[PDB]
């Protein structure tokens, strides 16, 4: 279930029930978002793991900027899988990829 999506395809399902986790950092949330997804840094996930709230049928995953969920997609599968999951092509970089603003705006 572990693959890659680039983020046109997927700017489609997180708004059809696409689960996305931020595993990556808290800090960022404030400054810049992303396209649908909630705080849960790897920090989190090894803390406690894929939460209840997100853990729709299916889910993604991303991070600040460096695509490196595939390479530890190891464990986030063992976190996330075989929960449908997959990747937004890049971290962020995805979203912005097709030039798409993050949710940077505090309240909104």
């Amino acid at each position: 279930a572990l693959t890659t999506i680039s983020p046109h395809d997927a700017q489609e399902l997180i708004a059809r029930g696409a689960k996305l986790i931020d595993i990556r950092d808290a800090d960022e949330y404030l400054r810049e978002h992303i396209p649908e997804a909630d705080l849960a840094p790897l920090s989190v996930l090894e803390q406690s793991g894929l939460p209840a709230k997100l853990r729709h049928e299916q889910i993604i995953f991303h991070c600040q900027a460096g695509k490196r969920t595939s390479n530890n997609a190891d464990k986030l599968a063992a976190i996330a899988a075989p929960a449908e999951i997959f990747l937004l092509e890049d971290g962020i970089d995805g979203w912005k990829k097709a030039g798409l603003p993050v949710a940077v705006n505090k309240s909104q």
